[PDB]
């Protein structure tokens, strides 16, 4: 079965959300596209990106280093399409702004705009966690920006509950 997402709550006609680890979702669903919460040099050193790379047994990091060698770093708000390895057909590496490192929160709209080149995506909540954006604001930017079908996996039940309550106000 293709893109067999299960147990998501539909927020709008094109945005769904689940309390889940994106890595476990990707292994089960094998979506057409999994989004990585990348940085501009595609160094998957921790957090979501480190977890996705570990699930590929470091194949994602080797492929990422070869992309950077030929093409140079991404821009904040930009993306590139690379292999999905065992997690998906493709991985869309998207760079959201890291507010904790002084990057402009307005670039979060540009970051989500990359999703619109793909019909169906499994994605994390961009710029949340240690990137420092307000996660309720990130969900609002996602809902207002993404027009294709996005399945958000948020690996924290406390945050999931706050996000759903924030949406349903
Ligand atoms: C807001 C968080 C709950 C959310 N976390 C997550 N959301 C979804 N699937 C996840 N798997 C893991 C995980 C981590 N480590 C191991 N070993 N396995 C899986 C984390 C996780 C999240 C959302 C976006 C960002 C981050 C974190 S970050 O990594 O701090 C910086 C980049 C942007």
């Amino acid at each position: 079965e293709v893109n067999s997402f299960s147990g998501y709550l539909k927020l709008t006609d094109n945005v769904y959300i689940k309390n889940a680890d994106i890595v476990e979702e990707a292994k089960k669903v094998k979506p057409t596209v999994v989004v990585n919460a990348a940085n501009v040099y595609l160094k998957h050193g921790g957090g979501v990106a480190g977890a996705l790379n570990k699930a590929t047994n470091n194949a994602m990091q080797v492929e990422s280093d070869d992309y950077i060698a030929t093409n140079g770093p991404l821009k904040v708000g930009g993306s590139c399409v690379l292999s999905g390895h065992n997690l998906a057909k493709h991985c869309l590496h998207v760079v959201g702004p890291n507010v904790n490192k002084g990057e402009d929160i307005q670039l979060l709209k540009s970051a989500y705009e990359n999703f619109n080149q793909h019909e169906v995506l499994l994605a994390p909540l961009l710029s949340a966690g240690i990137f420092g954006a307000d996660p309720i604001h990130s969900l609002r930017v996602c809902v207002d920006t993404v027009r294709t079908n996005v399945y958000l996996a948020v690996f924290d039940k406390n945050l999931y509950d706050k996000l759903v309550s924030s949406f349903l106000e």
